[PDB]
């Protein structure tokens, strides 16, 4: 909804 294709910010 807010983001694109990265939910968990680790990669
Ligand atoms: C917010 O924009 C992050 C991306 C979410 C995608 C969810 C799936 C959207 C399609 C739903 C169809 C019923």
């Amino acid at each position: 909804f807010q983001w694109q294709r990265n939910i968990r910010k680790v990669r």
